[PDB]
Protein backbone atom coordinates (compact mmCIF):
# COMPACT_ATOMS: atom_id res chain seq x y z
CA UNK A 1 0.00 0.00 0.00
CA UNK A 2 1.54 3.24 -1.26
CA UNK A 3 0.89 6.56 0.41
CA UNK A 4 -2.23 8.93 -0.11
CA UNK A 5 -0.21 11.79 -1.21
CA UNK A 6 3.53 12.63 -1.71
CA UNK A 7 5.07 16.19 -2.81
CA UNK A 8 8.92 16.00 -2.53
CA UNK A 9 9.02 19.74 -2.29
CA UNK A 10 8.19 19.00 1.24
CA UNK A 11 11.15 16.83 1.69
CA UNK A 12 13.34 19.87 0.32
CA UNK A 13 14.18 17.93 -2.88
CA UNK A 14 13.18 20.75 -5.40
CA UNK A 15 14.53 23.79 -6.60
CA UNK A 16 12.44 26.97 -7.61
CA UNK A 17 10.53 26.89 -10.95
CA UNK A 18 12.50 28.01 -14.19
CA UNK A 19 11.59 29.50 -17.03
CA UNK A 20 12.37 28.28 -20.45
CA UNK A 21 11.31 31.39 -22.25
CA UNK A 22 11.63 30.76 -26.23
CA UNK A 23 13.84 27.92 -25.83
CA UNK A 24 12.01 24.27 -26.10
CA UNK A 25 14.06 22.83 -23.44
CA UNK A 26 11.50 21.48 -21.05
CA UNK A 27 13.27 18.15 -22.32
CA UNK A 28 16.66 19.44 -20.38
CA UNK A 29 14.83 21.07 -17.08
CA UNK A 30 12.55 17.64 -16.93
CA UNK A 31 16.40 15.80 -16.62
CA UNK A 32 17.78 18.39 -14.44
CA UNK A 33 14.78 18.44 -12.12
CA UNK A 34 15.03 14.71 -11.65
CA UNK A 35 18.60 14.49 -10.88
CA UNK A 36 18.44 17.57 -8.34
CA UNK A 37 16.21 15.16 -6.51
CA UNK A 38 18.56 12.50 -6.29
CA UNK A 39 21.76 14.66 -5.27
CA UNK A 40 19.83 16.20 -2.44
CA UNK A 41 18.52 12.44 -1.04
CA UNK A 42 21.98 11.38 -1.91
CA UNK A 43 24.25 14.59 -0.28
CA UNK A 44 21.55 16.65 1.87
CA UNK A 45 21.66 19.69 -0.84
CA UNK A 46 19.84 21.21 -2.77
CA UNK A 47 21.01 22.69 -5.72
CA UNK A 48 20.04 23.61 -8.97
CA UNK A 49 21.60 21.74 -11.88
CA UNK A 50 22.43 23.46 -15.37
CA UNK A 51 20.26 22.81 -18.10
CA UNK A 52 22.04 24.83 -20.34
CA UNK A 53 24.58 22.55 -20.14
CA UNK A 54 22.72 19.75 -21.32
CA UNK A 55 21.22 22.13 -24.51
CA UNK A 56 24.87 22.72 -25.48
CA UNK A 57 26.25 19.73 -25.19
CA UNK A 58 24.11 16.80 -25.04
CA UNK A 59 23.27 17.77 -28.52
CA UNK A 60 23.81 14.88 -32.10
CA UNK A 61 25.70 12.40 -29.80
CA UNK A 62 22.09 11.91 -27.84
CA UNK A 63 19.40 12.41 -30.82
CA UNK A 64 18.78 15.75 -29.01
CA UNK A 65 18.80 19.68 -30.58
CA UNK A 66 19.13 21.92 -27.64
CA UNK A 67 16.38 24.89 -27.88
CA UNK A 68 14.44 22.26 -30.95
CA UNK A 69 14.16 19.30 -28.46
CA UNK A 70 15.43 16.67 -26.84
CA UNK A 71 14.97 13.62 -24.52
CA UNK A 72 15.30 12.93 -20.67
CA UNK A 73 16.99 9.46 -20.98
CA UNK A 74 19.87 11.01 -24.01
CA UNK A 75 20.31 13.85 -21.37
CA UNK A 76 20.96 11.28 -18.67
CA UNK A 77 23.19 9.46 -20.70
CA UNK A 78 25.35 12.47 -21.54
CA UNK A 79 25.65 12.69 -17.81
CA UNK A 80 27.30 9.19 -17.33
CA UNK A 81 29.45 9.77 -19.95
CA UNK A 82 30.65 13.13 -19.38
CA UNK A 83 30.97 11.79 -15.61
CA UNK A 84 29.24 15.08 -14.29
CA UNK A 85 26.99 18.16 -15.28
CA UNK A 86 28.10 21.82 -13.58
CA UNK A 87 26.05 23.84 -11.01
CA UNK A 88 23.15 26.06 -12.79
CA UNK A 89 24.84 29.09 -11.10
CA UNK A 90 28.46 28.26 -12.94
CA UNK A 91 26.72 27.62 -16.32
CA UNK A 92 22.95 29.69 -16.13
CA UNK A 93 20.51 29.27 -18.23
CA UNK A 94 20.09 31.87 -21.25
CA UNK A 95 17.22 30.19 -23.32
CA UNK A 96 19.51 29.96 -26.99
CA UNK A 97 22.06 27.22 -28.40
CA UNK A 98 25.47 27.99 -27.13
CA UNK A 99 28.66 26.25 -27.54
CA UNK A 100 29.61 23.86 -25.27
CA UNK A 101 31.21 24.61 -22.26
CA UNK A 102 31.19 22.32 -19.28
CA UNK A 103 33.79 22.62 -17.05
CA UNK A 104 34.80 19.73 -14.77
CA UNK A 105 35.85 22.21 -11.54
CA UNK A 106 32.19 23.31 -11.29
CA UNK A 107 31.23 19.84 -11.31
CA UNK A 108 27.81 19.95 -9.00
CA UNK A 109 26.36 16.68 -9.46
CA UNK A 110 26.95 13.08 -11.55
CA UNK A 111 24.38 10.11 -12.71
CA UNK A 112 24.97 6.67 -12.35
CA UNK A 113 21.81 5.15 -14.22
CA UNK A 114 18.60 5.92 -15.04
CA UNK A 115 15.61 3.79 -15.73
CA UNK A 116 12.72 4.08 -17.97
CA UNK A 117 9.56 3.22 -17.07
CA UNK A 118 6.06 1.32 -19.14
CA UNK A 119 3.72 3.04 -21.64
CA UNK A 120 0.88 4.15 -20.10
CA UNK A 121 1.23 2.62 -16.69
CA UNK A 122 0.21 4.76 -13.90
CA UNK A 123 0.40 2.19 -11.11
CA UNK A 124 3.98 1.89 -11.93
CA UNK A 125 4.80 5.66 -11.98
CA UNK A 126 2.94 5.78 -9.13
CA UNK A 127 5.28 3.32 -7.14
CA UNK A 128 8.51 5.56 -8.75
CA UNK A 129 7.12 8.48 -7.66
CA UNK A 130 6.58 7.36 -3.98
CA UNK A 131 9.67 5.01 -3.95
CA UNK A 132 12.28 6.61 -5.88
CA UNK A 133 11.44 10.09 -6.28
CA UNK A 134 10.27 12.62 -8.82
CA UNK A 135 10.12 11.25 -12.13
CA UNK A 136 10.92 12.80 -15.31
CA UNK A 137 8.25 12.43 -17.69
CA UNK A 138 6.26 13.90 -21.28
CA UNK A 139 2.92 15.50 -21.53
CA UNK A 140 0.86 16.59 -24.24
CA UNK A 141 1.20 20.45 -23.43
CA UNK A 142 -0.68 21.22 -27.36
CA UNK A 143 -3.44 22.79 -26.03
CA UNK A 144 -4.71 26.42 -25.59
CA UNK A 145 -6.23 24.75 -22.19
CA UNK A 146 -2.62 23.92 -20.84
CA UNK A 147 -1.56 27.56 -21.17
CA UNK A 148 -4.57 28.72 -19.76
CA UNK A 149 -4.54 26.72 -16.74
CA UNK A 150 -4.25 28.33 -13.68
CA UNK A 151 -5.57 26.15 -10.52
CA UNK A 152 -7.21 22.65 -10.05
CA UNK A 153 -6.98 19.25 -11.47
CA UNK A 154 -5.91 19.95 -15.38
CA UNK A 155 -8.13 17.68 -17.48
CA UNK A 156 -8.55 18.38 -21.48
CA UNK A 157 -10.92 16.06 -23.11
CA UNK A 158 -8.99 16.51 -26.67
CA UNK A 159 -5.59 15.04 -25.05
CA UNK A 160 -3.68 12.77 -26.58
CA UNK A 161 -1.04 10.35 -25.04
CA UNK A 162 1.55 11.84 -27.59
CA UNK A 163 4.08 13.62 -25.44
CA UNK A 164 5.85 17.25 -26.80
CA UNK A 165 6.54 18.60 -23.48
CA UNK A 166 9.02 17.44 -20.64
CA UNK A 167 8.18 18.02 -17.50
CA UNK A 168 8.55 16.69 -14.04
CA UNK A 169 6.19 14.66 -12.05
CA UNK A 170 7.14 15.29 -8.23
CA UNK A 171 3.92 14.18 -6.43
CA UNK A 172 0.44 13.02 -7.05
CA UNK A 173 -2.65 13.26 -4.63
CA UNK A 174 -6.37 13.54 -4.38
CA UNK A 175 -8.20 16.78 -3.40
CA UNK A 176 -11.84 18.01 -3.93
CA UNK A 177 -12.53 14.46 -5.10
CA UNK A 178 -10.12 14.43 -7.89
CA UNK A 179 -6.86 12.86 -8.10
CA UNK A 180 -3.88 14.06 -9.41
CA UNK A 181 -0.47 14.12 -10.50
CA UNK A 182 1.67 17.30 -8.94
CA UNK A 183 3.39 18.26 -11.85
CA UNK A 184 6.71 20.96 -11.53
CA UNK A 185 7.01 22.88 -14.87
CA UNK A 186 9.40 25.40 -16.58
CA UNK A 187 7.56 28.33 -17.54
CA UNK A 188 8.57 30.66 -14.65
CA UNK A 189 6.31 31.43 -11.31
CA UNK A 190 3.37 32.85 -13.15
CA UNK A 191 2.16 29.55 -14.81
CA UNK A 192 -0.50 27.72 -13.08
CA UNK A 193 -0.15 27.05 -8.76
CA UNK A 194 3.49 29.18 -8.61
CA UNK A 195 4.88 27.46 -11.51
CA UNK A 196 3.22 24.00 -11.04
CA UNK A 197 0.33 21.94 -12.77
CA UNK A 198 -1.99 19.23 -11.19
CA UNK A 199 -2.91 16.65 -13.76
CA UNK A 200 -5.57 14.39 -13.80
CA UNK A 201 -4.57 11.28 -12.18
CA UNK A 202 -6.21 7.53 -13.27
CA UNK A 203 -7.86 8.40 -16.47
CA UNK A 204 -6.44 6.42 -18.73
CA UNK A 205 -3.09 8.16 -19.02
CA UNK A 206 -4.64 11.83 -19.27
CA UNK A 207 -1.96 13.97 -22.06
CA UNK A 208 0.31 10.85 -22.10
CA UNK A 209 1.71 11.52 -18.65
CA UNK A 210 2.63 7.83 -18.19
CA UNK A 211 3.70 7.58 -21.54
CA UNK A 212 7.76 8.12 -21.35
CA UNK A 213 9.12 7.80 -17.73
CA UNK A 214 12.01 8.22 -16.87
CA UNK A 215 14.65 9.10 -13.60
CA UNK A 216 18.35 9.07 -12.89
CA UNK A 217 19.72 7.50 -9.99
CA UNK A 218 22.98 8.29 -8.06
CA UNK A 219 25.20 5.66 -6.35
CA UNK A 220 26.82 5.53 -3.55
CA UNK A 221 30.73 5.14 -4.93
C1 LIG B 1 14.87 16.61 -32.53
C2 LIG B 1 13.86 15.80 -31.73
C3 LIG B 1 12.62 16.61 -31.38
C4 LIG B 1 11.66 15.83 -30.48
N1 LIG B 1 12.33 15.41 -29.25
C5 LIG B 1 11.42 14.77 -28.30
C6 LIG B 1 9.95 15.09 -28.51
S1 LIG B 1 9.15 15.41 -26.93
C7 LIG B 1 9.41 13.93 -25.98
C8 LIG B 1 9.38 12.69 -26.62
C9 LIG B 1 9.60 11.51 -25.90
C10 LIG B 1 9.54 10.20 -26.58
N2 LIG B 1 10.32 9.19 -26.19
N3 LIG B 1 9.98 8.16 -27.03
C11 LIG B 1 10.64 6.86 -26.91
C12 LIG B 1 11.87 6.74 -27.80
O1 LIG B 1 11.62 7.22 -29.13
C13 LIG B 1 13.03 7.54 -27.23
N4 LIG B 1 14.29 7.26 -27.93
C14 LIG B 1 14.61 5.83 -27.77
C15 LIG B 1 15.96 5.47 -28.40
C16 LIG B 1 17.06 6.36 -27.82
N5 LIG B 1 18.38 6.05 -28.40
C17 LIG B 1 19.55 5.68 -27.59
C18 LIG B 1 20.71 5.95 -28.54
O2 LIG B 1 21.77 5.02 -28.36
C19 LIG B 1 20.10 5.74 -29.92
C20 LIG B 1 18.65 6.10 -29.72
O3 LIG B 1 17.84 6.39 -30.59
C21 LIG B 1 16.70 7.82 -27.98
C22 LIG B 1 15.35 8.09 -27.34
C23 LIG B 1 9.03 8.52 -27.91
C24 LIG B 1 8.71 9.81 -27.66
C25 LIG B 1 7.68 10.56 -28.45
N6 LIG B 1 6.78 9.52 -28.98
S2 LIG B 1 5.21 9.78 -29.25
C26 LIG B 1 5.08 10.79 -30.67
O4 LIG B 1 4.71 10.51 -28.12
O5 LIG B 1 4.63 8.51 -29.54
C27 LIG B 1 7.47 8.52 -29.83
C28 LIG B 1 8.41 7.67 -28.98
C29 LIG B 1 9.82 11.58 -24.53
C30 LIG B 1 9.85 12.81 -23.90
C31 LIG B 1 9.65 13.99 -24.60
C32 LIG B 1 9.68 15.30 -23.86
F1 LIG B 1 8.67 16.09 -24.22
F2 LIG B 1 9.54 15.14 -22.55
F3 LIG B 1 10.79 16.00 -24.06
C33 LIG B 1 13.44 14.52 -29.60
C34 LIG B 1 14.47 15.23 -30.46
Amino acid sequence: ILPDSVDWREKGCVTEVKYQGSCGASWAFSAVGALEAQLKLKTGKLVSLSAQNLVDCSTEKYGNKGCNGGFMTTAFQYIIDNKGIDSDASYPYKAMDQKCQYDSKYRAATCSKYTELPYGREDVLKEAVANKGPVSVGVDARHPSFFLYRSGVYYEPSCTQNVNHGVLVVGYGDLNGKEYWLVKNSWGHNFGEEGYIRMARNKGNHCGIASFPSYPEILQG
